[PDB]
């Protein structure tokens, strides 16, 4: 069937949409080539509609059913709990989209009777009706890129009342089931340090390692009704309260499988028969379905000593080489199988023989050296999109601070340390906003973070070496430098100079600010301070951080 059917009604915005990079007195300190940076708007949604709309065929074989059997056996060991309304309400982001039914995210968060009443009525209707399609909204995402333009990605989500109900029925399932079913292959269980460790240990466990990323073309659109019913059958294996079983069946039939699409103006835009990108089960559903199809395709292709790492639709496979000819043929069979399962590639996958050439979760492994001269592996990326987004956030407040998410996940990198840390701490100092909690997204869930807790956060996720890395690889250095030239970003020498001021300013203020100056900017000075384990790091409550993925899942921690 068709991933989508369209009426002709346009996908519409709520507010005016800026596409040109907004400029203020701080923009030029970061980036000169403003016209390189753009944001997507609803006005390009028609272009995206074209791409995501296609027929899906699916041919399922013994490997497919075999792997599914294994997954269900593992799922059967999972006991999951129903969340109370209030419990589910407290998981709602403060900024989440308001209900069509007279209340908003803040009414949910502070448990207004109006919100709670409606949520109970929604839950009741779920138990009683397992057939009536549930309305969704389709919106266009506003996201920031550098020019090579990408059309806007789309988001499809049910009403707020429904979203709290999903949490009630499925928050525990989607948080706990994936690791049990997929074990070490489940990517969202790892911090950056743990993930790079897993990638490096896996690479080193092969006699002759070969690896590849598999880019499915528009994954969500490839997801069929079969896939969604299959994922429900996996959920149903869990030990669940009777109400949870019924609500899960109901949400599957009425929401997850498909439904009508409505724009922000309330006009019918068409019908969805594929994965909605804005439901609680988006990340878990995609991860299970990706792992099932890939695991079975590995068996079809007869990959040797094959290890998978899966983050939703993001997949990397590391195995034993049979030489370049056989590896290319193997990957073709793997791709043929994935295609039969309804997950054809975007870019065809290529076998890689150097771990550092493999991009997965938008990141590649690279090497640097710590204080002792010891080798340290870390995850990095082309800093173009991070810097384009940082530029936008220099002039505009956004509900999610990409810059902060990037500093947290890419702390050990040359570009996050030299540029992002220097620029944004300078801004926080000038506004006297060091103390102010900032929102960011980690594995799709929303967190309120205090920038002053960064040293502890970084110690916990990357280790102390994150504060002492040097002697970066020529390849990493060249990619960073070439990016700075492209965007018109001041050279790293300018950033070192600026950093020395930021550092001294932070040290002058004492307390947690001085700690930031000491740890985050030790790289900026010749005569370094001694960086010992931070006392406060040991008390940090980072439970919930690297448990599961929640992209589009409307989750706040
Ligand atoms: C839509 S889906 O099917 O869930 N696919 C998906 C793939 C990959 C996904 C996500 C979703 S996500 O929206 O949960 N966030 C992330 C993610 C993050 O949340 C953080 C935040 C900033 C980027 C960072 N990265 C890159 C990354 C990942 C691991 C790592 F150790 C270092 C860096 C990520 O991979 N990756």
């Amino acid at each position: 069937s068709m991933s989508y059917t369209w009426t002709g009604a346009l996908i519409t915005p709520c507010a005016a949409e800026e596409s040109k990079l907004p400029i203020n007195a701080l923009s030029n300190s970061l980036l000169r080539h403003h016209n390189m940076v753009y944001a997507t708007t609803s006005r390009s949604a028609g272009l995206r509609q074209k791409k995501v709309t296609f027929d899906r065929l699916q041919v399922l074989d013994d490997h497919y059913r075999d792997v599914l059997k294994e997954m269900k056996a593992k799922a059967s060991t999972v006991k999951a709990k129903l969340l109370s309304v209030e419990e589910a309400c407290k998981l709602t982001p403060p900024h989440s989209a308001k209900s069509k039914f007279g209340y908003g995210a803040k009414d949910v968060r502070n448990l207004s009777s109006k919100a709670v009443n409606h949520i109970h009525s929604v839950w009741k209707d779920l138990l009683e009706d397992t057939v009536t399609p549930i309305d969704t909204t389709i919106m266009a995402k506003n996201e920031v890129f550098c020019v090579q333009r990408k059309p806007a990605r789309l988001i499809v989500f049910p009403d707020l009342g429904v979203r709290v109900c999903e949490k009630m029925a499925l928050y525990d399932v989607v948080s706990t089931l994936p690791q049990v079913v997929m074990g070490s292959s489940y990517g969202f269980q790892y911090s950056p340090g743990q993930r790079v460790e897993f990638l490096v240990n896996t690479w080193k466990s092969k006699k002759n390692p070969m690896g590849f990323s598999y880019d499915t073309r528009c994954f969500d659109s490839t997801v069929t009704e079969n896939d969604i019913r299959v994922e429900e059958s996996i959920y149903q294996c869990c030990d669940l309260a009777p109400e949870a079983r019924q609500a899960i069946k109901s949400l599957t039939e009425r929401l997850y499988i498909g439904g009508p699409l409505t724009n922000s103006k309330g006009q019918n835009c068409g019908y969805r028969r594929c994965r909605a990108s804005g439901v609680l089960t988006t990340s878990c559903g995609n991860t299970l379905t990706c792992y099932l199809k890939a695991s079975a395709a590995c068996r079809a292709a007869k990959l040797q000593d094959c290890t998978m790492l899966v983050n939703g639709d993001d997949l990397v496979v590391i195995c034993e080489s049979a030489g370049t000819q056989e590896d290319a043929a193997s990957l073709r069979v793997f791709t043929e199988a994935m295609t039969r399962y309804s997950a054809p590639p975007g870019d065809p996958p290529q076998p890689e023989y150097d771990l550092e050439l493999i991009t997965s979760c938008s990141s590649n492994v690279s090497v640097a050296h710590d204080a002792s001269g010891k080798r340290v592996y870390y995850l990095t990326r082309d800093p173009t999109t991070p810097l384009a987004r940082a530029a936008w956030e220099t002039a505009r407040h956004t509900p999610v601070n990409s810059w902060l998410g990037n500093i947290i996940m890419y702390a050990p990198t040359l570009w996050a340390r030299m540029i992002l840390m220097t620029h944004f701490f300078s801004i926080l100092l000038a506004q006297e906003q060091l103390e102010k909690a900032l929102d960011c997204q980690i594995y799709g869930a929303c967190y309120s973070i205090e920038p002053l807790d960064l040293p502890q956060i970084i110690e916990r996720l990357h280790g102390l070496s994150a504060f002492s890395l040097h002697s970066y690889s020529p390849g990493e250095i060249n990619r960073v430098a070439s990016c700075l030239r492209k965007l018109g970003v001041p050279p790293l020498r300018v950033w070192r100079h600026r950093a020395r001021s930021v550092r001294a300013r932070l040290l002058s203020q004492g307390g947690r600010a001085a700690t930031c100056g000491k740890y985050l900017f030790n790289w900026a000075v010749k005569t370094k301070l001694k960086l010992t384990p931070i006392p406060a790091a040991s008390q940090l409550d980072l439970s919930g951080w690297f448990v599961a993925g929640y992209s589009g899942g409307d989750i706040y921690h």
